[PDB]
């Protein structure tokens, strides 16, 4: 069968957003900004 569950294989940290995934937490945090404004209005990139 296969497995597919997440949080000890995953990083602890991750985009809330959109569902990235980071090493750091700077990375992160500053990831976000792209979602917060940046031309929000147009194609959804995925
Ligand atoms: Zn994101």
């Amino acid at each position: 069968g296969s497995s597919g569950s997440s949080g000890s294989g995953e990083k602890p940290y991750k985009c809330n957003e959109c569902g990235k995934v980071f090493t750091q937490n700077s990375h992160l945090t500053n990831h976000w900004r792209i979602h917060t404004g940046e031309k929000p209005s147009g194609p959804s990139s995925g």
